[PDB]
């Protein structure tokens, strides 16, 4: 869980996203009040995936305005033949950032 | 040029999309009755790219069960520095499916 706001600053974050309701009202309970994601997910019947992208699109969206998450994910056109190297470089742009020796 | 969606077929795509009324009914128009996108942004106020959105995002969920896109988009964990040279394998994966000289 990253850290939580109030609402003033959470409107500010959710001005910037054209979303649906669902991951405002997510990111109401979860980074305003500071309730944890995992029940969050069982309690609406949202999945995982889904109540953690609610987190992470209106808290970058805060963030854009200040300093955001240091983390880049590039997304390019290429064929599927560089996609057998892209499966490995995944976790291998991680394991330059990573101290697991 | 592409094809439209019968009301049968497009139920088929909503069904496994995850958005809103606004976007489902740009394509309701738009692919349903085959017409031009460019006078349905005018018409909702929305943008070029938005609208284009909607219609690639029905026409997507149909795409992956029948027939999709010519560009695929690869994703990878790389960063910013990689992407220099990223850039330009985006340009010539393009520059591999359309014949320019």
């Amino acid at each position: 869980m990253k850290k939580r706001l109030t609402e003033s600053q959470f409107q500010e974050a959710i001005q910037g996203l054209e979303v649906g309701q669902q991951t405002i009202e997510i990111a109401r309970g979860v980074l305003v009040d500071g309730k944890p994601q995992a029940t969050f997910a069982t309690s609406l019947g949202l999945t995982r995936g889904a109540v953690s992208q609610a987190v992470h699109r209106v808290w970058a969206a805060f963030e854009d305005k200040n300093l955001p998450e240091g983390y880049a994910r590039v997304t390019a056109v290429l064929p599927e033949h560089q996609a057998y190297i892209v499966r490995k470089w995944e976790a291998d742009a991680k394991k330059k950032q990573e101290t697991k020796r």
